[PDB]
């Protein structure tokens, strides 16, 4: 069963966008976790595979994603990554649990249509 890039990338930006489009949520998920920028020198001790926003963009851009279900996790992992790392007081926290519900609704009717 073959997808081809430019295929996968019309059907699931748009859900990305979604994402982008999500404010104030979507800040902290924007560029690739820096620990000693951001203050937590711990980060990757705990997530081992990191994820974000931008990250997912040039896979999507660059052919990276073989089938959807590939970008759906990738999603997951960046939304798993949050909840794992920061306590359920965090903006971070909270925020992810707001665009997961972001998400769930976008990406619903295009995994069907797939
Ligand atoms: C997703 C990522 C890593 C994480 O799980 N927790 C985290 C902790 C502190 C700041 C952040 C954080 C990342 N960007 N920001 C900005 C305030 C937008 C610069 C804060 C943060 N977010």
């Amino acid at each position: 069963k073959i997808f081809k890039p430019e295929e996968l990338r019309q059907a699931l930006m748009p859900t990305l966008e979604a994402l982008y489009r999500q404010d104030p949520e979507s800040l902290p998920f924007r560029q690739p976790v820096d620990p000693q920028l951001l203050g937590i020198p711990d980060y990757f001790d705990i997530v081992k595979n990191p994820m974000d926003l931008s990250t997912i963009k040039r896979k999507l851009d660059t052919g990276q994603y073989q089938e959807p279900w590939q970008y759906v996790d990738d999603v997951w992992l960046m939304f798993n990554n949050a909840w794992l790392y920061n306590r359920k007081t965090s903006r971070v926290y909270k925020f992810c649990s707001k665009l997961a519900e972001v998400f769930e609704q976008e990406i619903d009717p295009v995994m069907q249509s797939l």
